[PDB]
């Protein structure tokens, strides 16, 4: 990154406590010196003869991100073999963080969340980017009951991989067409967010993804099978046709199939009235009490 | 390796001529010191692609794929022992002569689906068939060469990234099964019958990136021989059939070697030896 700070965050902020680990690194909760405000601090060992490039690819895409649905990026510290990036501070934590303490999010909660991810979500592909990491974990909600994506780790992983196969492919004019869309798309395309949505919205309903409980190779393996079933919601009864609706095209097995962002907005679940940050203060309320 | 000659094989071969490049290393042109046998060793400066190299070498004991002698470790450079093919590449050879006839054409086709029905059979994958890499020697024989994409890719697959429990099908397919199979040669097949015909791959005049670009874009068309009444309807069809852009459509090397194109009398070197004949005048 060029507007990188060669300097240690630690004489600007004081570290408080350690909010998680992810994809890869670590993240902390920082308190600013002077203003006494709240950041995220995201550390990570950068080796001197480390890529770089999965990094670079990270502040890439946070920096060039200007959207309330993502989680707002302040800047980046290189000191001592560890890179720092200094982003917004998510008061209440994950949803996997809440639903652990809360039981299973309201149709209405998880209505809004989904509203709120689809918004994120058409803004990303919009300008050609992909999370690929959508589930609990990522999802992030600040004091005031707002909704962020965080964690571009995987979607740095995979653009810095896919940069450094480019460099290897050579003329492409006796290349299959097969073989030309995994050297430019790894073989896919940002409709794999949408499904990742769906299995969120299960998890937010259910408190895990659906089968949790088999081997993670196994799932991977049934899903390459013919005659996969998409996954659907446990509780017939508990939930609305809206949300059963929701589940079943947002969990479309066929990619060409699949609503992209834009149109998932326009559906009955997430374009409702009455969705707004307050039915998350009121799920905050609980985590409190 | 685990054959590998820790020695420096200028022991026991003369190298005579550089003969190219390739995807990495150099190949030159050696000849046997005592019995005057002729060689062609690539040399590579100094692991896991290079070892999938030579295995995937070692285990082809194929007519229609370079025959493989053994290879040398020595001040770290890494030489490759196969056999020399005394007329080059069918680019080198095309540069020089012209197009290829239909019939000449059938040949060859004939040949490299044999070697590509063989290293399919063992679950190898070529994945760079073009002219430069289809090898002819002085008898007019056919033979496929340079497994240095096939060994990057074979290096690249030996070391899914995410959590499944989210991912999407398409994803966890790409990981599991590939984003492509040994179907990717049947069409690098097509390409090159056109390639024999016209001097140059279709789209050759074109930026590469933006060929790609055209190519994962729905809608794609399949490309098709430029000059309709100089070649036959087999002809025609073999590049419509080889060229099926659905991979699950296109049909595989043994079953392209029952097409009427390959299957006809007549097919031998002496075809080649026609066109090397028309190289030497
Ligand atoms: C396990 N509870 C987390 C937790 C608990 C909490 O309680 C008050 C607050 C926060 C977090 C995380 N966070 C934050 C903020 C910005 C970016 C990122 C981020 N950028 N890259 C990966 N992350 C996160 C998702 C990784 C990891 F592992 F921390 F979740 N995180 C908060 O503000
Ligand atoms: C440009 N003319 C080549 C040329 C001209 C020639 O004229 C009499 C003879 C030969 C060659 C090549 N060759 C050979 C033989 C065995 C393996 C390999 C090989 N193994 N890995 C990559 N290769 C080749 C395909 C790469 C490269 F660049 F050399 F073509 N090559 C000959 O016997």
């Amino acid at each position: 990154d060029p507007d990188i700070f060669n300097r240690d965050p630690r004489d600007h902020y004081d570290l408080l406590q350690r909010l998680g680990g992810g994809t890869y690194g670590e993240v902390f909760k920082a308190r600013d010196k002077v203003s006494g405000d709240l950041v995220a601090l995201k550390m990570v060992k950068m080796e001197p003869d480390d890529d770089v490039s999965t990094l670079q690819k990270e502040i890439l895409i946070l920096k060039t991100c200007r959207h309330a649905n993502i989680v707002a990026y302040h800047g980046s510290y290189l000191w001592l073999q560890k890179l720092w990036i200094c982003m917004e501070f998510c008061g209440a934590g994950s949803l996997q963080d809440i639903y652990q303490v809360t039981g299973s999010l309201s149709e209405l909660q998880i209505s809004y969340v989904c509203r709120e991810v689809l918004q994120g979500l058409a803004y990303l592909h919009s300008q050609k980017k992909i999370h690929r990491d959508i589930k609990g974990a990522n999802i992030l909600i600040n004091d005031a009951g707002e909704v962020r994506l965080a964690d571009f780790g995987i979607s740095a992983q995979i653009g810095a991989e896919l940069a450094r196969r480019l460099e290897f492919i050579g003329t492409p004019y006796w290349m299959a067409p097969e073989v030309a869309a995994v050297a430019l798309k790894g073989g896919y395309n940002e409709l794999c967010d949408i499904w990742s949505l769906g299995i969120t919205a299960i998890e937010l309903a259910e408190l895990q993804p659906p089968l949790f409980d088999v081997h993670p190779l196994r799932v991977l393996f049934l899903m390459t099978k013919s005659g996969y079933q998409p996954p659907r919601l446990k509780e017939k009864g508990k939930w609305s046709a809206a949300f059963h609706n929701f589940i079943k095209v947002t969990l479309t097995k066929s990619p060409k199939k699949r609503p992209s962002a834009t149109k998932m907005l326009s559906h009955q679940l997430v374009s409702q009235p009455g969705l707004n940050r307050g039915l998350i203060l009121d799920l905050l309320d609980k985590l409190k009490n």
